[PDB]
């Protein structure tokens, strides 16, 4: 939750402020802030919206391409973070150990993402501490409806930049 370094998202849709816990995400929160720095995620996007849900994004240009992204992390899903409203969490695949840019903002506690018994879940480090009305309002934009990618906006939400704030 409340941690120490502040990354603020600047986006097409509205500003995002958010707070990286390093102490519970150490390895998540430095991943998270190389890429930023790295201008990484400039010009990405929030690619899956689900209402009610959340909003993934960090992973696709303006032009639906997909970016080549670092080596993965390890899974810190078991640091005692819930994926509830207003928090940060990185998007993955099957394997716990499979995360490497794209993260995903609750805008709803979504506790079957939380680490269990019959599955790792998915990592929590951080949370909103401003922003969190146009979290709402890019989980509302319109999307496609027909096969896998009808959870991806007409227009996906750009991220202008990210900058580390001091």
């Amino acid at each position: 939750a409340k941690g120490d370094p502040h990354v603020l998202l600047t986006t097409s849709a509205g500003n995002i402020e958010l707070e990286l816990d390093k102490q519970k995400a150490p390895v998540s929160v430095q991943n998270f802030v190389d890429y930023v720095n790295s201008g990484f995620y400039n010009n990405t996007t929030f690619h899956r919206v689900i209402p009610g849900f959340m909003i993934q994004g960090g992973g696709f240009t303006e032009q639906m391409q997909q970016k080549k992204p670092n080596p993965p992390i390890k899974n810190e899903a078991d640091n005692g973070l819930r994926n509830t409203r207003g928090t940060i969490a990185m998007a993955r695949t099957a394997d716990k150990d499979s995360a490497t840019s794209q993260f995903f903002i609750n805008v709803a506690d979504n506790a079957f993402l939380d680490h269990g018994q019959r599955d790792f879940g998915y990592a929590v480090f951080g949370k909103v501490v401003k922003g969190m009305d146009v979290a709402d309002k890019i989980s509302q934009v319109p999307t496609h409806d027909v096969g896998p990618y009808q959870n991806v906006p007409s227009k996906p939400v750009v991220i202008l930049s990210a900058t580390v704030l001091p």
